[PDB]
Order: C-alpha cells, then sequence, then structure tokens
C-alpha cells in the first residue's frame, strides 16, 4: 500500500542511501513531508513485482536499463520537467530515461566501472588482463592475489566479454535488432574462456561475491578489484593507498563495461507524484542535494551539470568516465532483463564448471533472444484460498 502525505525511496544497497536521507530530512524540514529511504535485497526484482499490484515505493532508483521494462510495464509515472529543468542536464542523460517517446525517470549519475588497484601492493597495475595471471603467481608468492571481484553479479564480468567482439543486442541508425544477440561469438567465447581460465587456474574462487572481494581488497589481500564510484567510500576508509584507472585490454582491445544511467523513477500508482517531483528536481537535482548523496557514497559523473564541472576534476572521475567512454550506454528496452538473466546464468555455470564456456554462452544466446521472455503481471501475485475474504 503507497502511503499518501510521505514519499518512500528505494535505493540500492551500495549506494549512499544514509546521504539521500539526509536531502529527505531536508525536505521535510521544509513542506514536512516525511521522507523514508530504504534499500530492500534484490531491489530491481522487488520494485517491479510489487509496483505491478499497484504498491511499492513512490520513487525507484536503479540504472537506467531496467526502466524501460518497468515503463512497459505501466509501473512509472512520465515526467514532464520544465526545458530549463532539463538544460541543467546533459542532454544525453535525458536520452538514457527516454522509453517510446516518454522522460519515464530523471537522470542522476553516469557509471562506469574501473580497475582499482592497491598502490603499494601493484604500483604499476596490468594494461592487460592477458598479464594479470603471472602477476597473480608472483603476489602468491608472497601471501597475496591478483584480483577479486564479484563474479555473482554478469555486471562486472561482461567488460571482458564485451572487449573482443562480445555484444548483447546488435544496433544500427536508431534501433536495435533484439533477436541479434552478441554473446555467443568468438569474442564474447573468447571472453569468458579467459575469465573461467582464471577460475580453473586458481587465480580467482567461483563464490566470490561482491563483499568477499570488498572485504579483501580493502584488508589489502588482492591486489586489484573492479568495481563502481560507490565502492570508493569504504576504500577511503581502509588503509589501502589505491588508484583507480582503465580496465585491462584484452586481446589488445578495450574493456567496454555496460554505462549505466543511475535513475530516479516515480512510481505511476503513486499518489505523491507532485512531492517527488518537488523533491527529485528541486532537492536532489541540485549541488547540495547531489553532494549529500556523494559524499556518503560517490554518484559517479553526475547529470547536473553545475556540480559534474566540480566532481569531473577528480582522476577517479576521470578514469571512470574513460572506461565509460569505452564502453556502451546499456540498452533500456524490456529484453535487457532477458540478457542479464541469460549472461548471469552463463558466467555462474561456465565459472563453476557445470557447463563449458562454449555450451554455457550457446545456451545464453538462445535465451536471450527467443527462449526466455519476462513479463510482470498482478496475477502472479494472487494466493487463492477457500474463501475470497483469504484470498490475494
Ligand atoms: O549484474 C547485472 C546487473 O547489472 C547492472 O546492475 C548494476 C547496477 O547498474 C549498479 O548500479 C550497481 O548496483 O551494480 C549492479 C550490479 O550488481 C544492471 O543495472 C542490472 O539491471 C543488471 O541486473
Amino acid at each position: 500500500k503507497i502511503e499518501e502525505g510521505k514519499l518512500v525511496i528505494w535505493i540500492n544497497g551500495d549506494k549512499g542511501y544514509n546521504g539521500l536521507a539526509e536531502v529527505g530530512k531536508k525536505f521535510e524540514k521544509d513542506t514536512g513531508i516525511k521522507v523514508t529511504v530504504e534499500h530492500p535485497d534484490k531491489l530491481e526484482e522487488k520494485f517491479p513485482q510489487v509496483a505491478a499490484t499497484g504498491d511499492g515505493p513512490d520513487i525507484i532508483f536503479w540504472a537506467h536499463d531496467r526502466f524501460g521494462g518497468y515503463a512497459q510495464s505501466g509501473l512509472l509515472a512520465e515526467i514532464t520537467p520544465a526545458a530549463a529543468f532539463q538544460d541543467k542536464l546533459y542532454p544525453f542523460t535525458w536520452d538514457a530515461v527516454r522509453y517510446n517517446g516518454k522522460l519515464i525517470a530523471y537522470p542522476i549519475a553516469v557509471e562506469a566501472l574501473s580497475l582499482i588497484y592497491n598502490k603499494d601492493l601493484l604500483p604499476n597495475p596490468p594494461k592487460t588482463w592477458e598479464e594479470i595471471p603471472a602477476l597473480d603467481k608472483e603476489l602468491k608468492a608472497k601471501g597475496k592475489s591478483a584480483l577479486m571481484f564479484n563474479l555473482q553479479e554478469p555486471y562486472f564480468t561482461w567488460p571482458l566479454i564485451a572487449a573482443d567482439g562480445g555484444y548483447a543486442f546488435k544496433y544500427a541508425a536508431g534501433k536495435y535488432d533484439i533477436k541479434d544477440v552478441g554473446v555467443d561469438n568468438a569474442g564474447a567465447k573468447a571472453g569468458l574462456t579467459f575469465l573461467v581460465d582464471l577460475i580453473k587456474n586458481k587465480h580467482m574462487n567461483a563464490d566470490t561475491d561482491y563483499s568477499i572481494a570488498e572485504h579483501a581488497f580493502n584488508h589489502g589481500e588482492t591486489a586489484m578489484t573492479i568495481n563502481g564510484p560507490w565502492a570508493w567510500s569504504n576504500i577511503d576508509t581502509s588503509a589501502v593507498n589505491y588508484g583507480v584507472t582503465v580496465l585491462p585490454t584484452f586481446k589488445g582491445q578495450p574493456s567496454k563495461p555496460f554505462v549505466g544511467v543511475l535513475s530516479a523513477g516515480i512510481n505511476a500508482a503513486s499518489p505523491n507524484k507532485e512531492l517527488a517531483k518537488e523533491f527529485l528536481e528541486n532537492y536532489l537535482l541540485t549541488d547540495e542535494g547531489l553532494e549529500a548523496v556523494n559524499k556518503d557514497k560517490p554518484l559517479g559523473a553526475v547529470a547536473l551539470k553545475s556540480y559534474e564541472e566540480e566532481l569531473a576534476k577528480d582522476p577517479r572521475i576521470a578514469a571512470t568516465m574513460e572506461n565509460a567512454q569505452k564502453g556502451e550506454i546499456m540498452p533500456n528496452i524490456p529484453q535487457m532483463s532477458a540478457f542479464w538473466y541469460a549472461v548471469r546464468t552463463a558466467v555462474i555455470n561456465a565459472a563453476s564448471g557445470r557447463q563449458t564456456v562454449d555450451e554455457a554462452l550457446k545456451d545464453a544466446q538462445t535465451a536471450a533472444a527467443h527462449n526466455v521472455k519476462f513479463v510482470f503481471d498482478a496475477v502472479t501475485d494472487i494466493i487463492i484460498k477457500e474463501n475470497l475474504k483469504d484470498c490475494g
């Protein structure tokens, strides 16, 4: 049930929800409207689940790739900022939140993965992925390891899969061909094979997740990790002297991270749309609002021109944008959910050894193109009981 007269905001648990809450407190000081920020697990799947029945948060934060699927499902209010407000954000960010001719979210910040390295353990980080096995062996001889990053989310392995030619959906001349999936071509195979070989050769562990990799890097056990700007705050707190730099190349080609625009959508079922717009435009998307969030966990390259002009001087933001330029902006099309599901399965199954790389990526190509298609529907949530009073 969406309560009228307050704002409930959902944002992922790796981002600056405490900073966002401080913007919420200022909003409440000025308007009397309470703002509650939450960071539920599996947020990108929980939101459409509950929003399809007319429930959930007033405002949902996620990278823009999920938002077309939400908008297709009728879950997002159309936003209509004044032209003067839109001009305060970089024009391309509005295109990341445009779906079937409608703006369906407010852009917040540009996210790209970078290579993060411990300068004391590895002052000259590898320019190539191919160098990493030898670096790990040298570090293993001294009780350390070269690289740990989250192997549970395909977001983190995609830059390497895409480096030598892997792609999600083919596009040209303003349109994707969503039946032309590029996760099983030679470049995709070569990239995932390199990753799986790192695991088979004991340079990484298939079970490593976000927390395990973060703990190992921030405690100086591994020389490198792969992560986004939000992760820098926890490293700042640690004793690690780190750099943020370009991802290693593979087969002479840049790693190509999928670039996300962290975006704020308004639940189409929210009875607080006017307050949500006021909060997002006049409190969050200001220098002071973004500062509060960014101070908690860095946002990346923010969409708000006035504040990005400050942040762009940070060499970590420069590295973020160098990696971003070498990658691709994620599609926001609904089939992105099938793509991510397919690649997640393939990476997990190839890394664990349940399938070979070639078997896993053959399945992933057919899954993303033909054999997976998610449709949200309020019926999926109904439970029938003998008495109609106990149904729901
Ligand atoms: O791993 C697949 C996952 O990738 C992206 O999710 C990112 C998100 O964009 C970042 O903001 C951060 O939270 O890390 C996530 C990966 O754990 C896509 O946005 C998402 O749709 C996709 O499932």
